[PDB]
C-alpha cells in the first residue's frame, strides 16, 4: 500500500465513500456467504477453527461508528472475510468461489475509490 493509504487519516468526505464501497458489495450477487456471521448450527466446527471472524454487517456497524481511522485498516477487514473463507473450505466449494469474485470487485472499487481521494 502507498502512504496515503497507511498514512492519511480518514475525513468525512472519505467516509461517505466507503460507505458506497460497502453498500456495493452488499449488493453484488454473490455476496450472500458474507452478509452477516457464520451460523454455528450449519457449521459446528467454524468458531474452533477461525480466530477472528469478520462478515459485512459488522463491518457496516464499524464504519456507521467510525472505526476506522486509516484506509489500511478498512481494508484488512474486508481481506478478513476473504483469507477466513478459503482457509476453511475446500477450493472446490461455492463459498471458496464467491470469495474470489467478491474480492475482484473489492479491489475494482478500492482503486475507483483510492484514484478519487487524490484528486
Ligand atoms: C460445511 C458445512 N456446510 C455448510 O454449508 O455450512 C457452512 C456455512 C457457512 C459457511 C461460510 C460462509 S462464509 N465462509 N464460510 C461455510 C459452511
Amino acid at each position: 500500500e502507498d502512504a496515503m493509504t497507511v498514512l492519511t487519516p480518514l475525513t468525512e468526505k472519505d467516509y461517505e465513500g466507503l460507505k458506497r464501497v460497502l453498500r456495493s458489495l452488499q449488493a453484488h450477487k454473490m455476496a450472500w456467504p458474507f452478509l452477516e456471521p457464520v451460523d454455528p448450527n450449519d457449521a459446528p466446527d467454524y468458531y474452533g477453527v477461525i480466530k477472528e471472524p469478520m462478515d459485512l454487517a459488522t463491518m457496516e456497524e464499524r464504519v456507521q461508528r467510525r472505526y476506522y481511522e486509516k484506509l489500511t485498516e478498512f481494508v484488512a477487514d474486508m481481506t478478513k472475510i476473504f483469507d477466513n473463507c478459503r482457509y476453511y473450505n475446500p477450493s472446490d466449494s461455492p463459498f471458496y468461489q464467491c470469495a474470489e469474485v467478491l474480492e475482484s470487485f473489492f479491489v475494482q472499487k478500492l482503486k475507483g475509490f483510492k484514484a478519487s481521494r487524490s484528486h
